[PDB]
């Protein structure tokens, strides 16, 4: 332990081992103990600023915020350099990379020999849901990066806290992160060290993660996905819960009930535009509280009821397209104590992003930026060479408790139960507005077909996600549903949204936004046995009487655009989920195909 720099508050012997052994492979110059204090995230930040890795924002302009830009080569996350090793290749499926582990282990072991040469090594404790509830689950990461220190620390349950629920032989999922760029005596370091050659690996039967080479995002930040979706995947499967890639929003009514939803979506912002939705004209008794906005961890309980939380403690969000018109409570949030990645920097120290004009006097774009990559950027630089001022997966960084519409039950260890789940996606014709599925089966089949405008199949936004066989966690979730049902309690209801229609003129004809409160509020009035709707080949939707359109002017012919159901519409679509479950053959729930056929001898 003291070799180890270990602090006395930790007594879990097995952590202690495992740190060491860590530290034998990538013989750190220092070992750094992240207590989650302020104070601590405090010191990181000014070592950051020191670094070049931040600049510090205009204290006027954006109160204790940075701005860190990344190598061009590290931007995102990397799904070919992902990888499932599983003990066997079927159980990782065709949705996910796979190497034979103890290949894979061989393959790492010269590459984390020895990597953090010349970095202190941060030891990043955290629980991933309120600390101590019977859903959350801690990790620790191991990282040479305190960019990984200071944004961990904003989005999850981090420090010195996670081991009085550790205790002294509590189980954690240990994770091991770094940049893979050793420092040789005397060189001098980068602003974003990182390494062309990256590796993000999950060995599920040991809950292992190992991530090489990247410093950004769902590379580098483990709990985010890698744990979050990935390992927990995996451990829902075992024992009996789900691991889902959903926002989770309350919505209250004028009457005071309130309702829970859990809505995953394809889209890059849907999630967060819809979870912080705020009600338009019309609507003045209802409320949207925001529980999260990326990540939801459900267990059934002896009531019949799911129960949901958020495992993360902040949001990890994409800026471009963020502005008072399209997320006014996102742009609240923003407004300080924000870590921004890959945004563009103001001549007053504030930070600029495509998107923030349509909030400016006459919509103008300003006169210079300094652009992600450092480049000056004008609105010439951009007309004439299209270069993004802000990168188009650059993120803003911040604590849950800055969204003003936070839920107050953020934070409960019982979650919240789920009334409802949403599944979204983008499609110019088939796929209606809104629709309700007459059964759980055919709510998961919903969710297997998710797709977006040629049009790409992403099952349950989980198609980079996924822990095990795609086809297996189909079945998880039917088997899940009979659970419920015998339960008698009743089930969450499965909805099937698309925003996204488009007319004859090729343009969006649902206004989207906060008018998809609309849709909501009769998603609740289903729920509450008081909303009307007409059957059809792939279940209830509602007729235009059965919204409300106050404060909006939407037309009935606007609405059958986005609503009509065309047969030869559907027949071609039926056609590209065969597709689909010819790639998910193995394993594939025969619910699937029923229900497919179903939808085929209804046409
Ligand atoms: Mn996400």
């Amino acid at each position: 332990g003291l070799n180890l720099n270990t602090p006395a508050y930790v007594k879990n012997a097995k952590l202690i081992a495992w740190v060491a052994d860590m530290v034998a492979l990538c013989k750190p110059d220092t070992v750094y103990w992240c207590d989650g204090s302020d104070a601590e995230y405090q010191r990181l930040c000014q070592q950051l600023v020191d670094a070049g890795t931040f600049k510090k924002l205009n204290e006027a302009k954006r109160p204790n915020s940075y701005l860190a830009c990344s190598d061009p080569s590290d931007v995102a996350r990397v799904e070919d350099r992902t990888y499932i090793c599983s003990a066997k290749e079927e159980n990782a499926g065709p949705t996910n990379n796979w190497m034979e582990p103890s290949e894979m282990r061989a393959t790492l072991q010269p590459l984390f020999d020895g990597c953090m040469r010349g970095r202190t090594m941060y030891v990043v404790p955290f629980s991933m849901g309120p600390l101590g509830s019977p859903i959350a689950h801690i990790g620790i990461e191991l990282s040479d990066s305190p960019y990984v220190a200071v944004n961990m620390k904003i989005m999850t349950r981090m420090g010195k806290a996670v081991f009085e629920v550790l205790g002294t032989e509590g189980d954690f999922v240990p994770c091991v992160h770094t940049v893979g760029a050793p420092l040789a005596e005397g060189e001098q370091d980068v602003t974003w060290p990182c390494n062309k050659t990256k590796y993000i690996v999950h060995y599920p039967e040991t809950r292992e993660i190992w991530s090489y080479g990247s410093g950004y995002g769902g590379n580098a930040l483990l709990g985010k996905k890698c744990f979050a979706l990935r390992i927990a995947s995996n451990m829902g499967r075992d024992e009996g819960w789900l691991a889902e890639h959903m926002l989770i929003l309350g919505v209250t009514n004028p009457e005071g009930k309130k309702y829970h939803v859990a809505a995953a979506f394809p889209s890059a912002c849907g999630k967060t535009n819809f979870s912080m939705l705020v009600p338009p004209a019309g609507f003045d008794g209802w409320s949207v509280t925001t529980i999260g906005d990326d990540i939801a961890w459900i267990k059934p309980a002896a009531d019949g009821k799911l129960y949901a939380i958020n495992p993360e403690a902040g949001y990890f969000g994409v800026a471009p397209g963020t502005n008072m018109l399209t997320n006014p409570n996102c742009m609240l949030s923003v407004r300080g104590n924000t870590i921004f990645t890959n945004v563009a920097l103001t001549d007053d120290g504030d930070v600029w992003w495509e998107g923030m004009e349509q909030d400016a006097p006459g919509k103008a774009l300003p006169d210079h930026l300094i652009d992600w990559q450092g480049k000056d950027w004008t609105p010439q630089i951009a007309k004439e060479t299209g270069a993004k001022a802000a990168h188009p997966n650059s993120r803003f960084t911040v604590a849950a408790t800055n969204n003003p519409a936070l839920d107050s039950a953020w934070d409960d260890p019982k979650g919240v139960a789920i009334d409802a789940f949403i599944f979204g996606g983008r499609r110019s014709t088939t796929v209606p507005l809104v629709t309700e599925a007459r059964s759980w089966v055919e709510g998961v089949y919903m969710a297997a077909t998710m797709g977006s405008e040629v049009v790409r199949r992403d099952p349950f936004a989980m198609l980079p996600f996924m822990g095990y066989n795609m086809s297996d966690y189909f079945q998880h979730w039917l088997d899940l549903g009979k659970k419920l049902a015998a339960s008698g309690a009743t089930l969450p209801k499965i909805y099937t949204t698309n925003w996204f229609r488009k007319g004859t003129d090729g343009k969006f004809v649902w206004p989207g936004y906060g008018e998809n409160m609309r849709v909501l509020a009769w998603m609740i009035d289903r729920i509450e046995g008081k909303g009307q709707g007409e059957d059809h080949v792939t279940g209830i939707s509602p007729s235009y009487e059965d919204l409300n359109w106050t404060g909006l002017d939407f037309s009935a012919d606007q609405f059958n655009t986005v609503t009509s159901i065309d047969k030869a519409a559907w027949l071609k679509e039926l056609e590209l989920h065969a597709e689909l479950f010819k790639q998910l053959e193995h394993h594939l729930p025969k619910e699937l195909g029923e229900t497919k056929a179903e939808i085929e001898r209804r046409l």
